[PDB]
């Protein structure tokens, strides 16, 4: 553990574990490392996470900073993420004082993507090497990437979009917030992207076999340094979960319900696939999110309903707040997952090979489902959209769960990624051998 | 694209590029803040802390500026002279901008340090810009000086600017006619070096002064940006509110006259038996020791222990630093007495205050015509300069008076104040021009 | 209430609050009513440490104490802990303005560390207070400082060598590269405190007329008329130290440390230890070799290794964390210093007339190391230059190390440095004089 | 107390000490004062009684110029010049000045100040009437005649001798011809002007000025003391009887060398006089004089040890002439000493040593204020014997006349001092001028 190095991820679960997992993943290969939280936290569940890693690693040091006071509306609406992603810019100065009293100097530091044109100037003063790790899709990363020169062309949204070296996207898979020049989200994007160009590396959780075209057209799309990391590998937070039911299901019966860190539709919606759910008899494992955005403002199984909750007491458990995910994905029993499809929930699945049926709800989840369809890991229907601007059939989704469970073709297809996802971490690897030789690179 | 802010002396100049830099943070370009030290008046010192432990992200450069050296500029004013002192400094200032960490695309200077600040990003890559504080009217006036200089042989009535209607020569002030002053010598040397300016900003808004803003259009300063009314960084602890609270809507006349603004001690008397007289509810900041603040060390000697008892039910007067933009804002102020500094002028406009105009030096007599022309004040001429003049109790109540009441006034001010809040939508030409400008700045 | 009430204003680091601590004990013993101002977390365990211990050793001095506020954004290019904090102590000065109004017995006169007398300054004058300098660093060094504004202004030119006004020119390979770049801290803070002296009453040097003649004229010359050389300033005072050294020869040992703030190259090291191998001398080696910070550094023989202990143990000893300096300088045993040059460090040496060989790593240090050598206080190589950015190989500094306990006749010199030392100290010495003169004005 | 006003002395205590009278005179009658000071000063002593004046008088507030970079005193009145500037950002901040009253020596340089900051200034003068005259007539005289003669004439006043007039002030190259000529030239500028002295001292002297263009001339003498009170000091004064000691001060300088001295030290006893005697070393300066009382010798302390004392360094002089002890004055014969001892109504002995002092002792002689003899002249210039000196001392202390003499002209200066005379007349009207 010569090298010191540190990341920072700064909000959100999707954010957060991830880093957590570049840390411990860093100190197995012997370096040394501190992980910078800044708080207070958004969420409940992110302090709670946190709390465990540095207790489950020690050798790993926790490195806090606490934020500063902030006012300004000119971001849109109230999304606390967003917020508290840029009230870190406005506390982020306070690092200095914290990243010059380390004990061996750290040779990189690796920092979220939202924040990497505030550190620039702390990159400069301390020469750290600074380095990113990319929690979103390489096909979602490579559409961010080359958004500046494309908001820069054209005032209208067409049908299609065409990044350079890589298959069109269609505009249905966009977020809104992505298409107008306005929007500030269109702002956080196009100057950090422009930061990139400071990085010494930056790193995807995704590997190459898994989405060779992004990968490749990131490299002549001016985005030459990208490392395919992932998948990256599990937290080692051995244990706060008791799974008696789970045990007693044959391997593969049971299907897992995630909709991510944050719930992702409404209850009408929601009833749907519960009536769905009940039509396929697909044994079930549902992790339900009441709140949509924050842990904290969730107090709310009042939405599924009364009397679906004795109807499935045989066929199915559902958990209200947080479980491992991916602790759940890696028992034999689950066989079936459906998800959201924020990136890092569908490359656990494709690392355990575990089929997917894509339901996006907002964001880059839409793009990452056209991965996990093309992957060929899930079924996922286009047609469904974003949250609430259609409604979906209890009938309709029935049919989809069924073919999940009943479709030996994707099984065939699903094991092939995991052998896929196992062989880059083997040390021939190049996500190994890319980690080990970027391990290699950090000064002393 | 990083932007640095160079005020100058004076909490006209100090408070107006603060603002700026607060909006421009908040729409996202990197800021920094060029202070010296020290400082004339306590306010300013006070301030800039208060500004950056609200604004942690802007950063905050101070230089201690060499001590005072001079030659000509004939000055009697405190801040005037700490703007001279600030202006034979700015040129020790390359080696540090240079060095600079992150690196400045663009200044946005004080119209005084234009010159000085224009040599000395020469061989740098920073763009040059001037925040103008004054109206736009005024820098007609100032664009006009070399005409206005050459062709002014004559005592006579008025001289006709070019695009707008005539200024009468009692409103230009004497010592702008006088090259060897101050005002005059910085007025002239900063107007030659407006050309080397990628853009001149302004804080008035194109419903404001439409003729004003299109004149020096077409009058060689052709990269005028409006971004006016400027908004304020909202930063406050201290509470005089409660005695307002307690007033009836509307009641209440304000009077103050700026910063650094004084009046006789035959006018302080004069100003406060009119108060008396008139038997408005009144708000009045009282700055009798001078300009400076820390040498204004007297505490309510001016008029006596007599005067506050016969008028404690009806007005507070208030010696100090008062929150000017949050009185303004207050339910209970219908009335406003002003010297018609612009930053007073644009407040009183923004919050839709009737005005009664009251110049006393400078640009005021001009902006006070402004004020007049809009509807949003009552300006009487005859009145001439204060400091210059005299006026007595019953010519003072009677306006006080009729300002109080005119209820044409009142419609119309309100008139300017839906105006400016227009230009500040996104829609509204003054914030899509500073967001035109925003863009511009990222190279 | 009738007597005067004198504060000391110490900033971060050991070299800048000992030589204030030192003061603020012979002020004491002098008849004054000393307070000292503190700033809490320090940088390190170290001042932390002393401050308890020295208010236990002195108990009529009042302890003031305030806390550290956050770093803010004044746009230095720092990298280091301690200047950070001299940073973050400075910015919060102006809070302290109503509890020095407020004081029970109300202070007559402070004195500011150069660093906080341009902020300290202002404080005072609201106040009937007097304010003075204390001034950590050499003479010779102080002539460049005040030098700077101009210097920096003007000639911006890497000729060899320039010449400080009224004292020789100094060449400009032994000035440090960061106090000529404006932004960074260091030439940012000695040229904004520099061009504030006018305001202090005067400015205390830890030097002696003896011993810079020169620079003290030079100095006075340039206009900060009012300089008060009060050196050496006194130990304030047994512990858990070394009776290795009570069983050696005298001056058979050699002593080696580089200060309580600087760390040194894994190459550096390694070489050093080497050439006191090849030397053959006698020595106790300290090793600062990790952080800045005592917190920190938490490596131990982990850097020098398992054999160069066993194989040198009868030769010497060496130790890492605090070490007593004074008792061991004093110590019979002691031949040869080997010093980094800091003040504090070369005026001890000068006071107990210890032979200093002299290796100037970063800052004042180069011009130190100078006049060390002028004084005839210790032998200094040029051609070695600063330690930081070059290494120095073992028999080029085993040679060396020879040199320093081999030649007799700078034995005799250090000797010379040592009584004139001891004649500004007596009653009849002006150093001493000049504090007794400077105590009267105090006593108004 | 509406109108306020400012003091601004250069350098000596010989501006100093009476700009401050002149500043706690002007308190008395309902001034707001200010008092400007030259930092560094170039005495201690100077230094030393601006603390004392201010903390002595609350009320009077002090505003300091911080300076940048032959006599010192001569050259550092120079240096103010060099940074009056520093002036104009002081009197911009004022809580403004209803007047300022300024140094002569500096009048030139401020005449560019005051037309900016709109400000009516004076000047007050530290010499005679007699003296001021010479500087004052002293610009057309030298173009003029260009020569030396045995005495020169003033147009209304009696012509003095070359004798009494100083050497340089002669010479057109010097330095101090300039600053003279040039100062009165400026003296145009001023709405008044103040020397210490009352008509009656000078009637001639007065009157020649208001003849000779200096309309503006106004005589506020003798000023009041600004005082420190009550210290426990001289129990050797208190001891003797009334009028038996005889003080003796050169100067707020040095005068006279060492063996000279010692002619008068050795005089002194010879003469019988008890006495104080106030002795600086230094010649111009305080912090300079760093020697102990080896001048007069060891001998000539244990003599005298119960006769008389000796004082190294400063005292308070008008506090020691007002004793009842002190029945004789010794003066170098600054005038700021000379109209001191017509106020306290005390003998003089006149030995000026330099200066407008000669000119001063003459004045002290159509006075018959004290004994003065011409011929011992300018001072280390030539050797005045012991027994000559005695002879002259002790019939200052047994002189009949000069006692009624003396007694008259205390008499006359209360006059003019009370509120019916001149003097208190004017300083009443000028306050009332002043406006706010
Ligand atoms: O109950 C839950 C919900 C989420 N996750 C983890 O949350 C992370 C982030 O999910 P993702 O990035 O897919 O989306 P987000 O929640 O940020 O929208 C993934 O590692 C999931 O395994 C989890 O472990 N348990
Ligand atoms: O007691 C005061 C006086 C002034 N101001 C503020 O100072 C600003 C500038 O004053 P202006 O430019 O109107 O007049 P000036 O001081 O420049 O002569 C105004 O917006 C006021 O809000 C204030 O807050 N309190
Ligand atoms: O192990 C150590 C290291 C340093 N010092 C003392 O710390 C003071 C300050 O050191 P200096 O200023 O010489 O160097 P710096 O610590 O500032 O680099 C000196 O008195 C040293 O004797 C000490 O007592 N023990
Ligand atoms: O020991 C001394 C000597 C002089 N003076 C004062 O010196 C002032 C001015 O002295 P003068 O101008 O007459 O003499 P000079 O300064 O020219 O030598 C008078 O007010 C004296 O009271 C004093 O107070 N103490």
């Amino acid at each position: 553990v010569g090298a010191h190095i540190a990341l920072f991820p700064c909000a959100g679960m999707g954010h957060l574990l991830p880093f957590l997992r570049l840390a411990a993943m860093l100190d197995a290969r012997g370096c040394a490392v501190t992980v910078i939280t800044v708080k207070p936290t958004v969420s409940a569940a992110e302090s709670d996470h946190l709390s465990a890693f540095f207790t489950i690693h020690p050798r790993i040091t926790r490195l806090e900073f606490q934020l500063l006071p902030y006012q300004k509306s000119g971001l849109r609406n109230d999304d606390p993420f967003f917020i508290q992603m840029e009230t870190i810019a406005t506390s982020v100065h306070l690092l200095r004082p914290l990243l010059s009293s380390l004990s061996p100097p750290l040779s990189a530091i690796v920092s979220d993507f939202t924040l990497t044109s505030q550190v620039t100037d702390l990159v400069s003063d301390l020469p750290i090497s600074t380095y990113t790790l990319m929690t979103s899709s390489a096909a979602f990363f490579c559409l961010m990437a080359y958004l500046p020169k494309l908001l820069q062309i054209d005032v209208a949204n067409r049908d299609a979009i065409e990044i350079p070296d890589l298959g069109p996207i269609s505009m249905s898979s966009i977020p809104p917030k992505m298409l107008d020049p306005s929007d500030f989200f269109s702002a956080f994007i196009s100057s950090n992207v422009s930061s990139l160009h400071k990085v010494k590396g930056v790193l995807i959780n995704t590997f190459n076999s898994f989405e060779s075209e992004a990968i490749e057209a990131v490299r002549r799309n001016g985005v030459d340094h990208i490392l395919p990391i992932g998948p990256l590998e599990s937290y080692d937070a051995k244990k706060a979960h008791d799974l008696p039911w789970l045990d007693e299901q044959p391997p593969e019966s049971v299907l897992f319900v995630s909709f991510g860190s944050r719930t992702a539709l409404s209850k009408e919606q929601i009833r749907e696939l519960g009536a769905a759910l009940e039509k396929s008899g697909c044994r079930f494992l549902w992790v339900l999110k009441g709140g949509k955005v924050d842990k904290e403002d969730k107090e709310e199984e009042d939405m599924l309903g009364a009397s679906f909750v004795e109807r499935t007491k045989k066929k199915g458990l559902i958990v209200k707040g947080w479980v491992k995910q991916e602790q759940i994905l890696a028992h034999p029993a689950i066989g079936g997952f459906v998800s959201h499809c924020g990136w890092n929930s569908v490359i656990e699945a494709a690392r355990l090979g575990v089929p997917v049926l894509a339901w996006p709800q907002h964001g880059d989840q839409s793009v990452n489902a056209g991965v996990v369809e093309k992957a060929g890991l899930g079924l996922w229907v286009r047609e469904w959209g974003w949250g609430q601007t259609k409604l979906i059939g209890r009938e309709e989704i029935a049919e989809k769960m069924i073919e999940v469970m009943q479709d030996e073709k994707l099984r065939v297809s699903a094991g092939e990624v995991r052998a896929k996802a196992k062989e880059t971490r083997e040390v021939d690897g190049d996500s190994e051998a890319l980690l080990q030789r970027l391990i290699h690179s950090f000064n002393n």
